[PDB]
């Protein structure tokens, strides 16, 4: 309780916020590329998420320490897989973070059009990037209720749908377009997996955010389940539901299409609804990535893994100066991007920022193994079950994900473990050592 | 030195020849491609290759333990990247060996036309895959020495030109082919580190043989750094000889560009000679490959990281079990083929992960025993990683991705086979 920290309820909308976030709004869109056959996908990557849900739901029930990921991998393997655990997925909070602000504050040129401009967008979000900074330096208790707020703003659409979305929803136009990518079905489901096995990225965040949670062994497990669970229902049921609405040939060259789910809907200006809501999405999860940015640098700091300044708190005990790094940052991987300007355009560097979460997976499933055999009792066999499910899961995002961000995220790996030795010579500490 | 241990001699031979092995002959074929600017690649890939030698040098020294890359990335960071190194670098081995036997085998073509046919070939493999199988079960002793006669008979034509070759060179043609690619020079540079840097896999061999070396804390280090010097010293010396002595034009084009260098010198049968060479070369590195990928199972099964039937050896300790694995194995993975080459390229980067660990143990493990030429050791272990990196940025993005999956799944096994043996530097109590 004592006394600023989050609630259950705040700490499941920012699991659902950070999850469905920008995507939400474009997967119907992209799927609408192979068509109803996506709902197969889907199934496979449901019970995929769930696994990965689940794993991080026990770890962070067995152990709850704050950074979720890092903490693990620190127990399991050592400072060394923990310093990568730290780096990698601060990384991908951050670049994440960038990749919010612009898909957020583009949503609101639907309204200001003033904001196509490429300059003005950047000066726009240096703006609402340090909104939130500021917001997340008032503490955890704030940008989780400003986010909860949001999240629930951006859930108005996706519900709408999901339930009333059915009212005119039929099966002549859902099922015309069945299997319009012209492959095998197994073929298809494949090429639906390539997008949807990236739409439960997020599953992390509450048992990273544990040292701010109230009741950390209560409230982690059933925010780290039930945010899932919130995302599974709305993707499942919005994303058919407008397959059976707006016919393919026009959906899949949509720019929004719950924005055209609206326009016959409830028509006129209902695109304005949406657009707000999808803005309010993105900026509510914006704020929810350097939240937690700000929690494994913390935690990492504390444990000599990740700088001291990172480790440094105000009176209520949000790093302050931790955050303001990531500001900076941020205002740097972004003036620097002025559409093209300077080179080139670089989605690629948010593309790699994704393989990175999906390595703190990994090495959680495996340390909820490796730690973990102790306190399974009889269920033994189930928890093997699950944790390969969430195996499978990461191994086969990889899988398909694009050559050139796995070569980068790889290379990146090894310059990690460059820093390590050369940063930390002296004082490591190994298994067996030589005598001097 | 008890009793049916290995030799300076023969173990820096199997560095040498496990280096320069299948791809010697085919540099100047590859550099062709950009021109005499390769000469300044090969200074950026030797001081680099002369840095990762030194390493796995001081590492085998300080601690001389049996498996080299594995037992270090033990020490350093614990069974899990212990365990992963093994894994990989066991791969790296046998599918190496893989690619060593077809090499080799089709270089005997030139004699036997009879094999270019490619179901006569995998027969032959087996057959001459099996042989080495076998005279490795009759003992590191064996097979060193066998490798050292193979990998002098390598060395032939690589020296009578790098010597000789001299004769027919000519400023003129190598200036006039200087820069072919048609990129600046920085970016040719780097077309020619693709091919160079590939060319020193290899500097671990001693390392990873120490359990089988006779004086290790002596002859590791000597091996190790003697044997890329010898690797360096023929490349740099063969290779820009052969661009002033054949122009560019034909020698970009060539097969054989030692056959065709050689045809100008001895003339006529150089060809015979040449392609007899270029066989024993691989097929002797064919054998040492086999040999490693015999030790660090070894070693790994001995501490619990692979599993017991690798440990299992007959009375002149040597891991008979372990290596006719390897055998059945490299005999599945070849007549799965037919008809009806990325997975050899996935194996090379499997050794560029043990070679980064490597130089982490150094410094993580090292330190204590560095006294005050500590600036001297972090500088050229940076080299070194800086070596790992760049080959790793100028690879094809395919097999770095498969690379990165393999790396996954591995960590998926330690995990569902090791849970309740493994041990936590932090439990959770009960
Ligand atoms: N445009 C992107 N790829 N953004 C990355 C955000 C990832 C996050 N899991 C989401 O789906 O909302
Ligand atoms: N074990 C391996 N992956 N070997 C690949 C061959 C590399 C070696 N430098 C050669 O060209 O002969």
């Amino acid at each position: 309780a004592d006394a600023h920290k989050v609630g259950l309820i705040p700490v499941t909308l920012m699991v659902s916020g950070n999850i469905m976030g920008s995507g939400v709004f474009l997967l119907p869109a992209n799927l609408a590329s192979t068509g109803g056959i996506a709902i197969y996908g889907w199934l496979v990557t449901i019970i995929g998420a769930l696994g990965l849900s689940m794993v991080y739901a026990k770890m962070s029930f067995l152990d709850p320490s704050p950074g979720g990921s890092y903490a693990y991998a620190r127990r399991c393997f050592g400072p060394f897989l923990g310093y990568q655990t730290n780096v990698l997925y601060w990384l991908a909070c951050w670049i994440g973070a960038i990749a919010m602000v612009v898909i957020g504050v583009g949503y609101l040129s639907y309204f200001f059009p003033i904001l196509k401009d490429p300059l003005v967008l950047t000066i726009t979000c240096v703006v609402v990037l340090w909104i939130f900074v500021l917001l997340n330096i008032v503490g955890p208790k704030m940008i989780t209720r400003v986010q909860a707020v949001a999240t629930v703003l951006a859930l108005i659409p996706i519900v709408g749908i999901a339930v009333f979305g059915w009212f005119w929803f039929r099966g002549e136009t859902y099922m015309a377009a069945w299997n319009v990518s012209g492959l095998g079905t197994f073929g298809a489901i494949q090429s639906t997996l390539n997008v949807t096995l990236w739409s439960f990225i997020g599953v992390e965040s509450a048992s990273v955010a544990a040292g701010v949670v109230k009741n950390p062994k209560r409230n982690v497990p059933i925010a780290t389940i039930g945010g899932v669970l919130i995302a599974a229902v709305c993707y499942v049921l919005s994303t058919t539901a407008i397959m059976g609405m707006i016919p393919n040939a026009a959906l899949r060259v949509s720019a929004s299409p719950f924005g055209d789910a609206a326009r016959m809907a409830l028509g006129d200006t209902a695109g304005a609804i949406v657009s707000f809501c999808a803005a309010a999405g993105c900026l509510g999860s914006l704020g929810g990535w350097t939240l937690l940015a700000g929690q494994t640098a913390k935690a990492a700091a504390d444990d000599g893994l990740f700088p001291p300044i990172f480790a440094r708190v105000n009176k209520a005990g949000t790093p302050v100066a931790g955050l303001i790094i990531v500001g900076i940052l941020m205002t740097i991987f972004q003036l620097s991007s002025i559409s093209p300007n300077a080179t080139k355009e670089f989605g690629l560097v948010s593309s790699v920022s994704v393989i990175f979460t999906l390595v703190p997976y990994l090495y959680t499933c495996a340390a909820l193994l490796l730690l973990g055999h102790g306190h399974f009792g009889k269920a033994r066999p189930a928890y093997l079950a699950v944790t390969t499910i969430a195996f499978l899961y990461c191994i086969w995002a990889v899988v398909g994900s694009g050559a050139k961000e796995v070569m980068w995220s790889f290379v990146t790996l090894m310059v990690i473990t460059a820093m390590y030795a050369l940063n930390y010579n002296r004082l490591h500490k190994n298994p067996y050592p030589l005598d001097a």
